[PDB]
């Protein structure tokens, strides 16, 4: 029954074509977030949902099909759930000082230098991450770690990347 | 003369931390794109300056120095110029036929396949790539090829990295 409502929940939202474009992915998280006052957000923008779909598009079709939307939103879910309960001051962002415990209670163990680096690269001027913007990194975070296991054939640690796979890996997300 | 026209440009823009930050960037940008109406834009946003500062930012300040925005802002003017000039049709917007001459312009060839991606991930539907998006995506790209020029100076055309380097170099939205 769980199986069955979320089939159909994907074809409402992809529409005719049967797959979820970044503007359809906009639209529905944006209506998602307007049901939870506890997430802070200036939305998600055009940009940040093309660079997800590009991300996710493993088929490259430039949309999301059913496995890949289903990845993504359940990954969405579960990362909302882990903002909510790092958010320990309910001001709807996760600060400089949650950010650690929340990426490590989805499964990102990083270090001083790495988390310092997000909070730069992600935050806002006062160390402050909102929920676009925390679903945005963990996407591509997540989908950077898949890529450097998909790399690491022989199991060692150190990955060869060539220039034109390097191109494809950066550019389309 | 001019050396010192844009070193005050410089300060004046940078104000009182001496450094340019996404905001500041994102807020001349705008003017700019506002006094060339036949640069069409949805405009620049925050996600897209925070974005473009922070691959520009050499010395993790966070905001852009001197010689960071120097190397930034003449980029911008010289891709200004190739988009005016490659859009042969006049629609304000760079068109996938149009978009292989004006990256060869700016120094940049890559195969069909690569276009293909860098289409799906900055055009929309039609194949038309706006201006924001065009400066966003050079912006990417010339940054790309330049950190793994730096680990490539042998010019194997390969790189070879752990799972911290690769966050490092990856984690860009
Ligand atoms: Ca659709
Ligand atoms: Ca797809
Ligand atoms: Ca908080
Ligand atoms: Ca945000
Ligand atoms: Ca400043
Ligand atoms: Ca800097
Ligand atoms: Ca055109
Ligand atoms: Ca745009």
């Amino acid at each position: 029954e769980e199986v069955r409502q979320f089939r159909r929940l994907f074809a409402q939202l992809a529409g005719d074509d049967m797959e979820v474009s970044a503007t359809e992915l906009m639209n529905i998280l944006n209506k998602v977030v307007t049901r939870h006052p506890d997430l802070k957000t200036d939305g998600f923008g055009i940009d940040t949902c093309r660079s997800m779909v590009a991300v996710m598009d493993s088929d490259t079709t430039g949309k999301l099909g059913f496995e890949e939307f289903k990845y993504l939103w359940n990954n969405i879910k579960k990362w909302q759930a882990i903002y909510k309960q790092f958010d320990v001051d309910r001001s709807g962002t996760i600060g400089s000082s949650e950010l650690p415990g929340a990426f490590e209670a989805a499964g990102f163990h990083l270090n001083e230098h790495l988390y310092s680096m997000i909070i730069r690269r992600y935050s806002d001027e006062g160390g402050n991450m909102d929920f676009d913007n925390f679903i945005s990194c963990l996407v591509r975070l997540d989908a950077m770690f898949r890529a450097f296991k998909s790399l690491d054939k022989d199991g060692t640690g150190q990955i060869q990347v060539n220039i034109q796979e390097w191109l494809q890996l950066t550019m389309y997300s």
